RNA sequence: UAAAGAUGAGACGCGUUUUAGAGCUAGAAAUAGCAAGUUAAAAUAAGGCUAGUCCGUUAUCAACUUGAAAAAGUGGCACCGAGUCGGUGCUU
DNA sequence: CTAATCGCCAGCGTCTCATCTTTATGCGCCTA
DNA sequence: TAGGCGCATCTGGCGATTAG
């Protein structure tokens, strides 16, 4: 048959072979189909396809986290109304629908243009009265009076829309910034209560504080400098404990049980503070102190005098901004002149041009503005403030991230607590208010859907819309966590009905361990072959060594079984090493924290105890374990339930329950285990006892055991390629008669990769055939090969190839690939290579282009200023594109022919016209449903409707000449020809730019440096090809002579200097879109193909995914 | 073995757009001189219904047939030749 | 006057949690 | 003998411009 197929699979690209006839490329003879009388084309089996990389799901994952982070939001800000709504109602009028309605302008605003109140006088007022939210911040803070309704509706709804970055657990009292001058108190607690007073400095803490924040690294080196005397537990991190926190582990000074390795802030400290206080102070300041230096950290208050301090901090900020505003603006006019209208009234400059109405920033700002300050009198006082970047501040940034929603939650708590008295309607729902704050939807609940989603698996207990307030009574957690862990974990592929074991359970670990000890054999003196342990000395060892010691095997049961042994040493063991790999930690750990080992030793309730280590494994937080630990807290509650919830543990495992002891075998009715207890003189392990000849376990596995196999990750980009180059093989199969190829060879898309999976597919395709005897033989091969082989042989017979020319070269990659793959076959090199030669410099290569529709966002992202201009289409419906507008140029998604009559002039007398017309992604499903109406309604009248042709991107059309375009937007036309560069000129050109590097060691340098001196006339006739195919198709001829200038100019520098520029105007040459190149001296701009109308009176071809396959189209006719 | 990604799940801080933050003085304006600037509301793919505190940018893509559809179909041969596929003979 | 040319512009940074797969090691083994 | 299994260790859009 001679059908040897080969491939190169790829990111972008695909290619194919069809045929090594003779171990040469073949060609065949095809008819076509279409308008055209033509029906004599013959052509090669040599081809290519070429598509877009396929992107990953991360971006659309993000966006479509951040719009349910945004309805999310919504929702929050509609149960604030729900609660305020029933005496906003009452106290005003339109409130919430005037909120709502902001964006519009005064024409379609239907209530007021002022948001807050409705008046303007009011409106002024509230603003003089507080320039900025803060200020009413503190005033609903320290005003011990009663305020406007509005007003603290404006303070919740801040706090609620910008609440806190929900990383502190526990509580911080908003009061607690004068117990930053009580650490010195907290360092001589600890001397008083220590027996040596160690000694510190004082008047040095706030210093200190600064100077260990920044030096986040060389906190050691500030803790040896601030405290004096004994600084062993200072830079052991007990100091650094107490104010940053226990970020290491290691032990300073012990004192408290083994050591004090408790965590400082977080669900677990609390916890933790009974076993270190079980074994026992400074703790209870140091939290205080370790609330105070973070406190000190963002929020600046040097005199307690409030119980707001981020607003007072806010308040200092804008008082500093406003006094150093108006000593520079009285500064400058009066020292500089001719700079003033540059900094003050400009906008379209940096500085405070672009600082408060422009867009520029802090950074662009400060470095536009010292070297203006940097030459005047009575500056410095300035430049000490631009160093610490705190010039001009402005309270919205970037810098109120860290703000913690503690702080956001003591401040409302504070209000409410306030406001409580005169508002007796809120006070009750103050829990719930609060609640509102801190609600999150915990990470293993998931999106609350009812199973229509793809991506949520949450299981409720009760059929009720979820709420804030009643999340724990309606969603059941601990099934919806267990499901949340079992969706992503493995299937064991034995039997892939059931669900793992965990890797520290105890069944599943003694199984490991047990496997391990049955191979484990003793030899005798007398017997040279040694005899497994078997046995019930098999049962002797675990309970008198692995039931004792955690890992009693790690060179010690040896000593401990040739104690054993003592009288039967003649006999030794054979073992795989002095340290062994299983152990029995779970057992010793849960032995460690019980007190009852006669129950666990009698290996009865490991039912109970599977289920005892399934949710530590499973579950995390310390009271949805406890809740399902509660049904054992009959007999475990006080002396266990206390350590036993502490312990946790994390990894899974391969084999599953029901294979590993539930499948028996009849005849000896015995389980898999037990066939390892009592296996007799000969124990086989498991791979050995699954595929045992004889046995029934290969019969039940067979019974479970019997497009989606594409899903072996290695990147979504990948796949797209493999699913594409089975496509072709399954049509390529057709046009080849209908004969199964002779052998399939597929490249490198480390050999442990996808590509190993992506050959079985092609085994369990072409290998079809009966299970019986059948299928065994294997009619086709199909081989993965190494890429030394084929580059090897690239240098070696001088096949070589630079990418910039032509996509030829993924087709001869194919075409060499299964060259030299059915080479090293056929003999278990040759005479193929002037047949190679002439493949690789033929004309006919099927290029073709794969025709997608596009998919993906609207438009650009960027919300651009309202102008006169139709581009611009409304963010919203209920806005106006020229009104609020910004989203612009749009995506096509595909275009489509057409003829129609249309009405135009004064006259409106009807002329005929036939069009190209791109539709959008946002339209498309419209038009699919809609045409005849869609098109109608765009404007065209009296359509036919069985003249309508779909146009993908890519579309490829012929013209005069030989001239191809292919066609990408709606109406800018692509390059569709190719160079057919004769070989001569790359041979030249390759080591004409591997003048200098890589020329050849073995004296191959000298003569490849004087072919290149000697063959100089080729940079002539490249330049002449190039101009000729672009005279030709490509009809650049500004540009072409503006090329010719610089190529003649530049030839001071002519060896090697020209060709890497030569390379650039291949730029101008290739397929798709144009591309802008640099050649020399000087930039050649891109030219763009506007010109869209040449091609509707061209020829239209459609083209099979291997391009052998053509239909056409001539577009003539149907005008 | 640490990194490395690849998947889903929960949260922050900016940015943009429109709107609200009464501009004054002398001049026909031409404009000129002058105060002033730090904040807030709404939206954050149009939208779709199953009306969920859910879904909407990943992956799927030649025409001509029969299929409402999953799909199943669909168009001779060999030598001699190369400028983006031609010549000739057998052949039915 | 309506179609080619030229220059410019494209939404962004941090946290937390889980699973699985890979650069590279064996031990006990097995099928084709 | 290869292949598997269990456990660990940039390129289309758009406004301003020129111009055939």
């Amino acid at each position: 048959k001679k059908y040897s197929i080969g491939l190169d699979i790829g990111t972008n690209s695909v290619g194919w072979a069809v045929i090594t006839d003779e171990y040469k490329v073949p060609s065949k003879k095809f008819k076509v189909l279409g308008n055209t009388d033509r029906h004599s084309i013959k052509k090669n089996l040599i081809g290519a396809l070429l598509f877009d990389s396929g992107e990953t799901a991360e971006a659309t994952r993000l966006k479509r986290t951040a719009r349910r982070r945004y309805t999310r939001r919504k929702n929050r800000i509609c149960y604030l109304q729900e609660i305020f709504s029933n005496e906003m109602a009452k106290v005003d009028d339109s409130f919430f629908h005037r909120l709502e309605e902001s964006f519009l302008v005064e024409e379609d605003k239907k209530h007021e243009r002022h948001p807050i109140f409705g008046n303007i006088v009011d409106e002024v007022a509230y603003h003089e009265k507080y320039p900025t939210i803060y200020h009413l911040r503190k005033k609903l803070v320290d005003s011990t009076d009663k305020a406007d309704l509005r007003l603290i509706y404006l303070a919740l709804a801040h706090m609620i829309k910008f609440r806190g970055h929900f990383l502190i657990e526990g509580d911080l009292n908003p009061d607690n910034s004068d117990v930053d001058k009580l650490f010195i108190q907290l360092v001589q607690t600890y001397n008083q209560l220590f027996e040596e007073n160690p000694i510190n400095a004082s008047g040095v803490d706030a210093k200190a504080i600064l100077s260990a924040r920044l030096s986040k690294s060389r906190r050691l080196e500030n803790l040896i400098a601030q405290l004096p005397g004994e600084k062993k537990n200072g830079l052991f991190g007990n100091l650094i404990a107490l104010s940053l926190g226990l970020t290491p582990n290691f032990k300073s000074n012990f004192d408290l049980a083994e050591d004090a390795k408790l965590q400082l802030s977080k669900d677990t400290y609390d916890d933790d503070l009974d076993n270190l206080l079980a074994q026992i102070d400074l703790f209870l300041a140091a939290k205080n102190l370790s609330d105070a230096i973070l406190l000190s950290d963002i929020l600046r208050v040097n005199t307690e005098i409030t119980k707001a301090p981020l607003s007072a901090s806010m308040i200092k900020r804008y008082d500093e901004h406003h006094q150093d505003l108006t000593l520079l603006k009285a500064l400058v006019r009066q020292q500089l002149p001719e700079k003033y209208k540059e900094i003050f009234f400009d906008q379209s400059k940096n500085g405070y041009a672009g600082y408060i109405d422009g867009g520029a920033s802090q950074e662009e700002f400060y470095k536009f503005i010292k070297p203006i300050l940097e030459k005047m009198d009575g500056t410095e006082e300035l430049l000490v403030k631009l160093n610490r970047e705190d010039l001009l501040r402005k309270q919205r940034t970037f810098d109120n991230g860290s703000i913690p929603h503690q702080i956001h939650l003591g401040e409302l708590h504070a209000i409410l607590r306030r406001q409580e008295d005169f508002y007796p309607f809120l006070k009750d729902n103050r829990e719930k208010i609060e609640k509102i704050l801190t609600f999150r939807i915990p990470y293993y609940v998931g999106p609350l859907a009812r199973g229509n989603s793809r991506f949520a698996w949450m299981t409720r207990k009760s059929e009720e819309t979820i709420t804030p307030w009643n999340f724990e009574e309606v969603v059941d957690k601990g099934a919806s966590a267990q499901s949340f862990i079992e969706r992503m974990t493995n299937f064991d592929k034995n039997l892939p009905n059931e669900k793992v074991l965990p890797k520290h359970s105890l069944l599943y670990e003694y199984f490991t361990v047990y496997n391990e000890l049955t191979k484990v054999k003793y030899v005798t003196e007398g017997m040279r072959k040694p005899a497994f342990l078997s046995g019930e000395q098999k049962k002797a060892i675990v309970d008198l060594l692995f039931k004792t010691n955690r890992k009693v095997t790690v060179k010690q049961l040896k000593e401990d079984y040739f104690k054993k042994i003592e009288c039967f040493d003649s006999v030794e063991i054979s073992g795989v090493e002095d340290r062994f790999n299983a152990s029995l930690g779970t057992y010793h750990d849960l032995l460690k924290i019980i007190k009852d080992k006669d129950f666990l030793d009698n290996e009865e309730n490991e039912d109970i105890l599977e289920d005892i280590v399934l949710t530590l494994t499973l579950f995390e937080d310390r009271e949805m374990i406890e809740e399902r630990l509660k049904t054992y807290a009959h007999l475990f509650d006080d002396k266990v339930m206390k350590q036993l919830k502490r312990r946790r543990y994390t990894g899974w495992g391969r084999l599953s329950r029901k294979l590993i002891n539930g499948i028996r075998d009849k005849q000896s009715g015995k389980t898999i285990l037990d066939f390892l207890k009592s296996d007799g003189f000969a124990n086989r392990n498991f791979m050995q006892l699954i595929h045992d000849d004889s046995l029934t376990f290969k019969e039940d596995i067979q019974k479970a055991q019997v497009e989606h196999i594409a899903n072996l990750a290695g990147s979504p980009a990948i796949k797209k390629g493999i699913l594409q180059t089975v496509k072709v093989v399954d049509e390529l199969v057709k046009v080849m008669g209908r004969h199964k190829p002779e052998n399939i060879v597929i490249e490198m898309a480390e050999t442990r990769q996808i590509t190993k999976h992506v050959a079985q597919i092609l085994d369990s395709r072409m290998n079809t055939k009966y299970d019986e005897n059948d299928k065994l033989i294997r009619e086709v091969k199909v081989i993965t090969l190494k890429s030394k082989l084929v580059s090897d042989f690239r240098k070696d017979f001088q096949f070589y190839k630079v990418r910039e020319i032509n996509n030829y070269h993924h087709a001869h990659d194919a075409y060499l690939n299964a060259v030299v793959g059915t080479a090293l076959i056929k003999k278990y090199k040759g005479r193929d290579f002037a047949t190679v030669r002439k493949v690789l410099s033929m004309p006919q290569v099927n290029i073709v282009k794969k025709t997608e529709v596009q998919t993906g966002g609207f438009s650009k992202e960027s919300i651009l200023p309202k102008r006169n201009s139709d581009k611009l289409i409304a963010r919203k419906k209920d806005w106006d594109p020229k009104k609020y507008g910004g989203f612009d140029s749009p995506t096509v998604a595909y275009s489509v022919l057409v003829v129609a009559k249309v009405e135009k002039g004064k006259s409106k007398k009807l002329k005929s016209v036939k069009e190209l017309l791109g539709i959008t992604i946002m339209e498309r499903s419209s038009f699919e449903k809609n045409p005849i109406d869609f098109l109608e309604a765009k404007g065209y009248k009296e359509v036919k409707k069985d003249l309508i042709i779909k146009l993908p991107k890519y579309s490829l059309f012929e013209l005069e000449n030989g001239r191809k375009r292919m066609l990408a937007s709606a109406g800018e036309l692509q390059k569709g020809n190719e160079l057919a560069l004769p070989s001569k000129y790359v041979n030249f050109l390759y080591l004409a730019s591997h003048y200098e590097k890589l020329k050849g060691s073995p004296e191959d340098n000298e003569q490849k440096q004087l072919f290149v001196e000697q063959h100089k006339h080729y940079l002539d006739e490249i330049i002449e090809q190039i101009s000729e195919f672009s005279k030709r198709v490509i009809l650049a001829d500004a540009n072409l002579d503006k090329v010719l200038s610089a190529y003649n100019k530049h030839r001071d520098k002519p060896i090697r200097e020209q060709a890497e520029n030569i390379i650039h105007l291949f730029t101008l040459t290739n397929l798709g879109a144009p591309a802008a190149f640099k050649y020399f001296d000087t930039t050649i701009d891109r030219k763009r193909y506007t010109s869209t109308k040449e091609v509707l009176d061209a020829t239209l071809i459609h083209q099979s995914i291997t391009g052998l396959y053509e239909t056409r189209i001539d577009l003539s006719q149907l005008g």
